[PDB]
Order: structure tokens, then sequence, then C-alpha cells
């Protein structure tokens, strides 16, 4: 399930929904360092090519809503 307080959802969803002007929710990887910026994060280069060629197995340079909010997740030390 989610580990994320509901009041951050809403930020959330404001910054995807600034960058997934594609129509059906989906980003580019070349703004996959933007948005992460946006909401302040600013992760070494090496943990960005590595999240990005996990979700991009396909090569096709887009990536899903829950595929960026997984990678989010991911990111952190787990319990």
């Amino acid at each position: 399930a989610d580990q994320l307080t509901e009041e951050q959802i809403a930020e959330f969803k404001e910054a995807f929904s600034l960058f997934d002007k594609d129509g059906d929710g989906t980003i580019t990887t070349k703004e996959l360092g933007t948005v992460m910026r946006s909401l302040g994060q600013n992760p070494t280069e090496a943990e960005l090519q590595d999240m990005i060629n996990e979700v991009d197995a396909d090569g096709n340079g887009t990536i899903d809503f829950p595929e960026f909010l997984t990678m989010m997740a991911r990111k952190m030390k787990d319990t």
C-alpha cells in the first residue's frame, strides 16, 4: 500500500500534472530529471540513470505514472 500521507498526494499530483501534458498520463524520460527537481529532489546521476533503465525496458522513452511513483518509493531505506 502507499506509505505517503494523503496531503502529500495533492502536491505530487500538481507536479506530475504540469509535465504529463501528453494527454494520457505519460512523461518523457528527458524531463524525468526536471519533475524531481521541481519537487526539490536531486539524487546521484548514477541513481537517475538506473531508475530510468529499469522501467524503460522497451526503450520507448516514456514513463507511465505508476512507474515513476514506484521509483519514488524504492529509493528510500524501507523497513
